[PDB]
């Protein structure tokens, strides 16, 4: 009662509906787990051997100090920190790989095609693989090859981006943090966090640094760019988001998840001839597409689908009642989906299986027949509107209008606006590199990551995002902090005059966007590495030498662990709104929030109040442009 | 509450005590009474939301984490995560020797020491030999063993003596393996936050990720080890902390990779090294291994093995290590703090394990003697810092014979081979006994130790109780060290202490009944081993009377060990109860449907004596379904 559950009135409508239903929420579950464990959350608890467990003192020079083998304090928290970058590497990983085996599978008539050549060649040129006279599919097909030799080549060196600045490539092999194969790298942390191995808190970290940039410079750049060449490179593009873009009159099927393939396939199977009219055989006016999380950023940038909310409301979405049929592919899956949908007349669709649910409908996605597969599963949902008790429906009338499909190639798009015909080209980043430099915008920060209970749902996310944009920091949102912009209203021309400082307001007005650019899903925080190195590399400079940064205000997943720490490694100083497991570690937090930025250039900061973490992003900011002189 | 059966380490922990050092066995009762949620498995931090904990009682407490993973969900994922591990220590050990054999020439300072393997092995690889130089199809091999790691398209290749009933099993099922490194990321990946929530396939993704490493890591490590340092044929040696010697220089290799370690080995014979151990006093240079770096050269050269797993620190409480080597794994990062008690040197030498406050000394494998002759000089000019007053080594040591690869085991048995009946240079005789039951069956005794078992007892026990019974039997690890100890590993093992079947079978054999097959990765021997035998009899490894045992395991590495042996087809009975009692449907998966999906399952015994009688009942009850 001292604190809400969520700012946003439709979730908050469900909460209510969902205890007068008597099922139970992630809300629920987390009061149910009381007090958590003091060791665990200290990071100071440690499971690597059946000699454990283990629990040290989180205070230095008191209590049990070594673990059974000889593990201090710091190394039982390096290890833990590593394995969830491992982890969260792990899962962009298999993202990205699966997208590059489906480039690998494109044909001219087949399921599958190449939607952007352009961009194909381009990419093609970063990986030595020729164009000039060949067949596209020719060409897709050894990009493909060179991409999944970034998963697991073990002799030579990998293929990185070129707007990867040439002086944090330098300084990263002089580190020893340059990253390897993406597959190795995950393998060599698992083998140094094994028992009797590294008992180094700076080596342990620097090895999760190495894996880290192996996510974001690969497998989660190639998700991104492989993705664009396949399905298109987002543009603006205008949606709602929000609970209310249920509709009670017709078949709503929420697809949930991260892999684009099966959503795009949903996408293109929701326009077949028979499966329109089935749906109107079935009582409905059509077919109502939304998402939810990372799927549903990925088909919403690029088809204006409906959001349908973030990770923390996706129960709450079958609270309505309204869901006929939620398919859901990996990650972030609430495995609580189950148990609920039974409840309800929802069907609740597994198709991975990297992710298989106990008491979920398992209907196996044939990535070999991908829009027949896509086609048979969502029959399935069409059919299922006909067990709909239209009485329990309950769809809050709350929706927000959205604007987004920043990709990196749309921000320059819209850049051009403002660029003089003689005196400069277009096509360029330099507009916004004039803005920054000139001091109209004080510097361009990343709010990304997921909700946690710990936080009131959605409040960090626009408490963070609207005193950077107040204070003249363009901001840029990725995931489930970019649909708690979208539902909010964040992502519409009129919050530049609405929220925004001087600066930033007027730039909205000239370049006609708004002040916070939805820029994707979690592999797209790919596109912001991008967009800030080629700043850099336009203003001959390294990435931790410009005044921009990243925010994690309600992190949850060791995805999240795994995006800190690459984009700090990048040079990008980052806030987290969570507090990692590291405060037993004396050593970790001084690495992380001090040592580090003589490595790297940039550091973390852990701030639990958002108020305070855009006072210390300002002064930050302050303190990066006086260095370099703007 | 005994700490150890063996009397040089009782010794050495009276020593330990008035020295005023701690050990593992202080630091274990300082830990009390260990987490209960941690040691049912039902403890969960794979995200943020968390620490979850679910009550280890079913209808009882909270029974869903935050997320709504129930104790099944977490337990299982807890498991997986232990395999992954597992296979990862083995697989960048493999990894390593493969990079290795890409790298040899005619005359640099690593050869390919067996020709006739490689070509055998690159057979295997689908490589071409005839009519080839060496080292062109040495690097094609290591070419190919690297591209198990990580190829992306295709098949992996796996060995010639894993039969076609087990791999066609195995793809039904859907845990025919992938690439190595693959399929670590694959359950890394699964085991993140609303991934996987289901029980049996979260084992099966376990049992794939553990077969990369038995049947890929580790078999390539083992060949591609014999084919640069040579196959490993009968030799002799010593085990015990006595095999130290006060007047001579003592260097201890720790750890588990054999290319430090041969170094080391090739540089101690080096004239100029001979010479300055001798001006700073010594006798000369006495070099000795723990742990699997030890198992590695005494299979290879006869190097004394000083001791096992929990004996590392109080080799160094004995005062005389002047040097004490390691490379990766199984390194207790206590060897830090201790050795500032005594005057040795800890080396750490391998970037993937640093620890603090130890004198790292990269070992260059591109220079790799020029690297190991360094580090060995460092050890010997300690030597003019020992404090005699301080050193005292128990007169504790015992002969061993060891040096059991699968082609010297076969080598034997053309002893009780008829000219005119049978072929040579097969396991037939071998499997002649155990069709007879002259021998009843065949286990395998492997793994760590844990200070949650008297140390040393249980493999010992194990042993004893099995060979009585005429089961032969073959040891790896810390438990091939805890029996060559103890003096099992002897001729005379034999009368003392194996059944009537099993001591005919020695006698004419001319073998010890417990035979060390080598190192961990080397339990690959006894995959070979046992599917040789299967094949012979056109049978199932399933379908064998065999059984593997882990006594007194502690590992992650052990956790896939027992994977990968069951999923293979072995029975295996675990000694150290893994995390998975508050997981009702894991415990069932483990111990009785796991029979159902690949002919074998895993049984939890703490008590020795029992684990005997099960196994032995366990071999009587296949050996009536085999029909022998
Ligand atoms: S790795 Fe070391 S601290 Fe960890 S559970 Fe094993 S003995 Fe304990
Ligand atoms: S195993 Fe560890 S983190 Fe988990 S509840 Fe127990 S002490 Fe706390
Ligand atoms: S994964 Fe589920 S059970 Fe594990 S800590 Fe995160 S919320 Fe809790």
């Amino acid at each position: 009662e001292e604190k809400a559950k969520s700012i946003d009135q439709a979730t908050l409508q469900l909460l209510d509906k969902a205890k007068q239903d008597g099922v139970e929420t992630v809300w629920d579950r987390k009061a149910d787990m009381k007090v958590q464990c003091g060791f665990g959350s200290a990071g100071v608890c440690c499971r690597n051997c059946s000699m454990g467990p283990c629990r040290v003192s989180p205070v230095p020079g008191k209590g049990v100090e070594r673990g059974i083998c000889g593990a201090t304090a710091d190394v039982i928290v390096s290890r833990n920190f590593a394995r969830m970058v491992a982890a969260g590497t792990a899962a962009h990983s298999d993202h990205g790989r699966s997208i590059a085996l489906s480039l690998y599978h494109t044909s001219k008539d087949g399921d599958i095609k190449v939607k952007d050549e352009n961009k194909l060649k381009e990419v093609a040129k970063s990986f030595n693989v020729e164009t000039e006279g060949r067949d596209i599919y020719d060409i897709a097909h050894d990009v493909a090859k060179e991409g999944l030799s970034n998963y697991g080549k073990q002799l030579g060196e990998v293929t990185l981006p070129p707007s990867l600045p040439e002086k944090r490539k330098e300084l990263w092999r002089k580190l020893g943090v340059y990253p390897r194969a993406v597959d190795r790298e995950i393998a060599a942390v698992m083998h140094s966090t094994h028992i009797g191995c590294n008992a180094d808190a700076e080596a342990m970290i620097k090895m999760s640094m190495r894996c880290s940039l192996t996510d974001g410079w690969m497998g989660s750049f190639m998700g991104t760019e492989f993705s664009d060449i396949m399905f298109g490179t987002p543009h603006s593009i205008d949606t709602e988001a929000n609970l209310g873009v249920l509709e009670k009159n017709s078949v709503n099927v929420v697809l949930h998840g991260h892999e684009p393939l099966l959503s795009e396939m949903v996408v293109e199977a929701a326009s077949d001839p028979e499966l329109v009219e089935l749906a109107k055989s079935v009582g409905a006016d059509g077919i109502n597409l939304c998402g939810m999380c990372c799927t549903g950023n990925e088909v919403s940038m690029r088809h204006g689908i409906k959001i349908a909310g973030n990770f923390m409301q996706q129960e709450l979405a079958v609270v309505t009642g309204a869901v006929d049929g939620l398919i859901v592919d990996v990650q972030c899956i609430m495995p609580a989906l189950a148990k609920l949908s039974k409840s309800y007349h929802t069907k609740f669709i597994t198709t991975s299986p990297k992710a298989h649910i106990t008491d979920s409908i398992y209907m196996e996605f044939d990535e070999e027949n991908p829009l027949d597969s896509a086609k048979k599963i969502l029959k399935e949902a069409i059919l299922n509107f006909k067990n709909r008790d239209q009485s329990k429906v309950m769809i809050p009338e709350l929706k927000c209008k959205a604007i987004l499909g920043y990709s990196v190639e749309e921000i320059i798009n819209k850049l051009d606006k403002v660029v003089n015909t003689q005196i400069g080209p277009m096509q360029t980043v330099k507009p916004l590199a004039d803005v920054l430099v000139s001091g109209v915008l004080r510097g361009a920060a990343a709010v990304v990551g997921c909700n946690n209970p710990k936080v009131v749902q959605d409040s960090a996310h626009i408490e963070t995002i609207k005193g950077l944009i107040k204070n003249d920091v363009i901001v840029v949102v990725t995931g489930c902090a970019a649909q708690a912009a979208a539902k909010y209203g964040l992502l519409q021309k009129e919050a530049a005059e609405k929220y925004a400082g001087p600066g930033l307001a007027t730039v909205c007005k000239l370049v006609d966007i708004p002040p916070v650019l939805h820029m994707g899903s979690c592999v797209d925080i790919s596109r912001i590495l991008d967009l800030v190195g080629r700043v850099a590399n336009l203003l001959g400079v390294d990435m931790s030498d410009l005044p921009v940064a990243g925010v994690a205000p309600e992190w949850m997943s060791e995805k999240a662990v795994a995006i800190g720490t690459y984009v700090v490694t990048s040079g990008i100083d980052t806030w987290l709104g969570v507090a990692p497991p590291v405060t037993g570690g004396p050593e970790v937090v001084d690495i992380l929030t001090n040592k580090m930025e003589d490595w790297v250039g940039a550091k973390f900061f852990i701030e639990t109040d958002p108020h305070k973490a855009v006072e210390q992003i300002v002064n930050r900011m302050n303190e990066k442009r006086k260095k370099l002189g703007i």
